[PDB]
């Protein structure tokens, strides 16, 4: 429950590429959008967005559309290479697919939101997915952030804690996702490893990291915080590269009271409200 008269909607996307519809939450307001994506344990009925916070009536009248994309629990919002081998899974996630052509095509012919010049907000599992969408879509992704991201998902015990976290949340199997930790997909799907290409492209990046406990990130069975502090010290590691290699477009937010939890990623979400504003629409 939430502000009484708000325009939300709720569509049915076909997504040729899974073989099924994709449910998307929508409110309109402008031609440009923020993607807002949910986090590891994403449920089939709404985004946990809407879920957990007042981000549609925060944004209504902003002068950006909201999207809201439906399900994907455990997907890292990226074309997978097989079905999740163990849980069942009867086709393949493409959610990078669904996100970059099929949804902003729909999107376009039907209500005329713009496929480029929009923002990605990403939260948990998202927040990587944000960057690598900006990373490699500048032209639809001008604007990305990343809230509790998993920042370098490539290096030391990153592909091991994110298959935990994976495996806890649905059964996922990060082998059949980018395979074994040394395939070239996890290094294509790494945000650090991608500066570069948020630099050339003057990506406008947004980056917050929480720490402690209670916590909505997802995995769980991780033991002893140890996900909670990890997170912290590879986005600090990420601020520190991305200055390093000559970024200059970057919000890099770590206060010591922060959480990853949804009422610290809504608080980012209306303190980046201004940014994404005068960033898409001047």
């Amino acid at each position: 429950f939430s502000r009484p008269g708000l325009p939300v909607e709720y569509l049915q996307v076909p997504s040729a590429s899974m073989g099924r519809d994709i449910k998307v939450q929508f409110q309109g307001g402008g031609p440009h959008a923020v993607y807002l994506l949910d986090g590891l344990r994403a449920q089939d009925d709404y985004n946990g967005w809407d879920i957990n916070t007042p981000a549609f009536e925060e944004y209504y009248q902003s002068g950006l559309s909201v999207i809201m994309p439906v399900g994907g629990q455990s997907s890292f919002y990226t074309d997978w290479y097989q079905p999740s081998q163990s849980n069942g899974q009867n086709y393949t996630y493409k959610w990078e697919t669904f996100l970059t052509r099929e949804m902003p095509a729909w999107l376009q012919a039907n209500k005329g939101v713009s496929p480029t010049g929009n923002a990605a907000v990403g939260l948990s599992m998202s927040g990587g997915s944000a960057l690598i969408l900006a990373a490699y879509y500048p032209q639809q992704f001008p604007y990305a952030a990343s809230l509790s991201g998993f920042l370098n998902p490539s290096e030391g015990w990153w592909p091991t804690l994110i298959g935990l976290a994976m495996n806890d949340s649905g059964g996922y199997n990060a082998n059949s996702m980018w395979g074994p930790s040394s395939d070239p997909a996890w290094k294509r799907n790494d945000p650090m490893v991608q500066i570069p290409r948020l630099v050339a492209n003057n990506t406008r990046i947004w980056v917050y990291s929480g720490n402690g406990t209670p916590s909505d990130l997802g995995g769980d069975n991780i033991p002893a915080k140890f996900l909670e502090g990890l997170t912290l010290r590879t986005n600090q590691t990420f601020r520190d590269t991305y200055a390093a290699d000559g970024g200059r477009n970057g919000v890099f937010n770590f206060p010591p009271n922060g959480t990853h939890s949804w009422p610290y990623w809504n608080e980012q979400l209306v303190a980046m409200k201004a940014d994404i504003q005068h960033v898409l629409n001047g």
